[PDB]
């Protein structure tokens, strides 16, 4: 299992800054055995990270359409991401659920538009503060999971954010983070198998060099996935080495 | 004014597609006389754009988010469509009002965030095949505008494009059009004063070859926005000749 250090810059980054910041990761990246780079950026930043990245360095994007084509003003495809050099994207992200309304069905949707055109997606799934208070963040979550892979298959990753853990400050415990890693990797092979023995999944939410080490050395949590520490690459080569 | 041929790909074209476009469109283009022309296309194609369109072709994007910056996967701010050399771009695109459930405050929240970072924003308006058949297409889209260009400064292009006449094959009338395009501007002088005069006005539907040289002759029609005809160049071209 690669350890997967994924980093959502979410809406930062002209392509000018995409280029000065990949500049400056490949003067400073001394690959770690073990260890995946993928950096999740705006769609028109691509094209800077595919010059400027390190070799070994994945790029992709942090949504895309439910759609082939068509006539779906705004909307960019998985067939332009690829083309763009994109390997993966993230889908479902808690902040498209919250704020665009996504459903698990469009998440499902977008899921196979990308593994359809080559992509790997990031799952992305998660409970609320109301939920987590309940008791009730692993089925809930599993749920939400069963919704959102419903047709994909398992060329996936799946990240567990916590919606009270996103960009809130509020770290999840290495503990709660590797609850939920376990309850998801035991669905997993409900769904696929032993295949799901190799489906990484992360953990995401207030993510930072100095709790990441905890976090991903438990036996289900396989990475990360980061919000505003990915914006400065001294973070970034931080956690990295929290995971050498 | 110039007559402004406002060429809307949606969600069409990779990259690889864009500047192959751009390409063979640079070695066929001539320009005719008080015709402008603008590309509005998926974010990670304008790159391709900047690099390979002919002179005097303005490019730019689909939609923008309402916030300057932050924690917004997924969206692209007006910042980066600048950087990356945008002069403009769409608004309040009917499909994003309908499956992206933009409300009026957002399209005028867009349009702000567009003009605060030097891109013309192309406001979209018009009514559904219900409003028509009440009759009450104007009054209803004049309301819709004064809700879309609440805050939005003089600096502004307006596309009415009746939701009936998209994708549909159903083009407006001439004076359909000039009937929407004379009311609006009479709210424009209510709005903006003299300035209202050189505001563009924009008819968009199904709009080819064939049709676009009488809606854009109207006395109070300054150009087109134009979807499925803007794919081909061979069509780009027809309309070129039609505006001649
Ligand atoms: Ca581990
Ligand atoms: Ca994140
Ligand atoms: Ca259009």
């Amino acid at each position: 299992m690669q350890t997967l250090l994924a980093l959502n810059w979410k809406m930062n980054k002209t392509p000018t800054e995409a280029r000065s910041w990949a500049e400056e990761l490949t003067t400073k990246y001394a690959p770690a055995e073990g260890v995946d780079l993928a950096v999740l950026a705006p769609a028109l930043d691509l094209s800077a990270l595919a010059a400027n990245l390190p070799a070994g360095i994945a790029f992709g994007g942090q949504d895309v359409s439910a759609h082939e084509s068509g006539a779906y003003t705004g909307e960019i495809s998985a067939a332009m991401l690829k083309d763009a050099g994109a390997s993966c994207v993230v889908v479902g992200h808690s902040e498209r659920r919250e704020y665009h309304d996504e459903s698990d069905a469009t998440v499902a949707a977008k899921a196979r538009q990308a593994q359809a055109n080559g992509l790997l997606p990031i799952v992305c799934v998660g409970e609320n503060l109301d939920v987590r208070e309940r008791g009730e963040h692993v089925p809930q979550t599993l749920a939400q999971l069963r919704g959102s892979l419903e047709g994909v298959g398992a060329d996936v990753v799946v990240a567990y954010e916590p919606v009270w853990a996103i960009g809130t400050g509020k770290t999840a415990t290495a503990d709660d983070a590797e609850e939920l890693a376990a309850a998801i990797r035991g669905a997993l092979r409900e769904q696929y198998g032993a295949r799901a023995e190799g489906i990484r999944v992360l953990y995401g939410g207030s993510v930072k060099p100095e709790n990441i080490a905890e976090i991903c050395g438990k036996p289900n949590v396989n990475g990360a996935l980061v919000g505003g520490a990915s914006l400065k690459v001294p973070d970034v080569l931080g956690m990295l080495d929290a995971l050498r």
